[PDB]
């Protein structure tokens, strides 16, 4: 047994967030999160428009800043 892909991801993406309590830019989260897991994030191919969607889509798990420069930095929740 293994996670589902949608879990994997979730927790993959945790657990790099876990250890990164600086946070991770949306594009360095790309970077750190596929040094984990071994894929891309999966935004499009699950159906977020947008690398932040997808962030945006997992407040339970996972916590964001978008900054007013108009990046977005990411950090773990749980």
């Amino acid at each position: 047994g293994h996670m589902l892909e949608a879990d994997l991801v979730s927790k993959m993406l945790r657990a790099v967030l876990q250890s990164h309590k600086n946070g991770i830019v949306l594009p360095r989260l790309q970077g750190e999160y596929r040094s984990l897991t071994g894929d891309w994030i999966p935004f499009k191919q699950l159906g977020y428009p947008t690398l932040e969607a997808y962030l945006r889509s997992v407040p339970a798990v996972v916590r964001i800043e978008a900054s007013r420069s108009g990046e977005i930095v990411c950090y773990a929740v749980a």
